[PDB]
């Protein structure tokens, strides 16, 4: 298990774009046949999720007034608020060593569940989805995705939280816990530095790995790191222009979460189709707009296309085409 921890030139990066870019530099350069695991701890900012819209997901006048940033990452799932009073960790594994790890929460979140438990609190569940809640009160979200060979998983953990804040900077379809009073007397005081330390130490003990190999970012990784977060990261096209606010906007909850459509209609025929939602694709969704585009917005022509589409091939629940056709043939 190799760990890589975001520094620079010995400095501990805080940014949550750059982090992002740390582990996919990772992910797409570093040829080590191990899990690296890759604890961030980051300056307030949000998190959305790949396939989000970050105009829907945060209050934008909240995150202009407080001055943080949206930071979209690789992976699907939804939006998280992220600041110094969290603890996260994200990985590359190979994918071939944990064939069965793409799209297992459980699996992922096993070690994290027993590390937590360690740890001393009280009673964390995986919530079946992506969560780990105690007494209903989610304690972390995770997120993966398949890139190249490797694995990439993130799960977050709220160590403390700004409870007013959360829910004012966020807003999906329009509840948290902390851990720090949930953990063994022991550590209830320990600040951020010191849960990520305990968190690894457990996660080594846990993981049965006597001690993580060593790998610093070099200048020359920081340089191709550097250019993941200028043309990515902090990159508008990426980060704004990828979820684009169309005229026509509908949703539905499914299984594998809510899923909007935002379109352009010309001429009774799909003209332009972003497909956004805090779900968790099999493959990029680009491909299905691309191929809606054209569709007539006709009951045969969309149950067709829709058919056609093999949505099983996009999502890991089945989706309901008619409804999804019904939807659209409202407009
Ligand atoms: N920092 C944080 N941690 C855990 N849960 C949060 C957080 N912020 C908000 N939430 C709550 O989760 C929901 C959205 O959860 P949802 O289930 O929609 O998706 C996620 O959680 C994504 C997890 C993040 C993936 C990153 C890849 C490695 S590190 S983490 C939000 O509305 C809040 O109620």
């Amino acid at each position: 298990m190799y760990l890589i921890e975001p520094k620079r030139n010995g400095k501990w990066v805080f940014d949550g774009a750059i982090l992002l870019a740390i582990q996919y530099w990772a992910i797409k350069n570093l040829k080590l046949d191990e899990t690296i695991v890759f604890p961030y701890i980051c300056d307030p900012h949000v998190q959305i999720g790949y396939f989000q819209n970050p105009s829907v997901e945060v209050n934008l006048e909240l995150l202009k007034q407080k001055n943080i940033e949206v930071v979209r990452r690789d992976t699907g799932g939804g939006a998280i608020y992220l600041d110094r009073n969290g603890v996260n960790f994200c990985f590359s594994f190979p994918y071939e060593k944990n064939k069965n790890l793409l799209g297992n929460y459980a699996q992922f979140y096993d070690p994290v569940i027993k590390v937590l438990q360690n740890i001393g609190i009280k009673n964390v569940q995986f919530s079946g989805k992506n969560d780990l809640q105690i007494e209903g009160k989610k304690v972390s979200g995770a997120a993966m995705s398949l890139v190249n060979d490797r694995i990439y998983a993130g799960f977050s953990l709220l160590y403390d939280v700004d409870f007013d804040f959360i829910g004012k900077i966020l807003t999906p379809n329009q509840r948290v816990t902390n851990l720090k009073n949930k953990l063994s007397k022991e550590y209830q005081n320990f600040s951020i530095f010191e849960i990520k330390d305990l968190f690894l130490t457990e996660f080594l003990k846990v993981n049965s790995v006597e001690k993580f190999k060593k790998y610093e970012l070099t200048d020359s990784d920081w340089v191709q790191i550097d250019k993941m977060v200028a043309e990515k990261y902090k990159n508008w096209d990426f980060v704004w222009g990828l979820s684009p606010n169309y005229s026509f906007n509908r949703s539905i909850r499914t299984k594998v979460g809510t899923i909007t459509f935002s379109l352009e209609i010309n001429e009774g025929k799909i003209s332009k189709i972003k497909i956004s939602g805090d779900f968790f694709p099999k493959k990029s969704l680009l491909e299905l707009e691309n191929f809606l585009m054209g569709t007539k917005l006709t009951q045969d022509q969309l149950l067709n296309r829709l058919k056609d589409a093999k949505l099983e091939d996009y999502f890991s629940q089945k989706i309901d085409e008619e409804e999804i056709c019904n939807l659209l043939l409202n407009l």
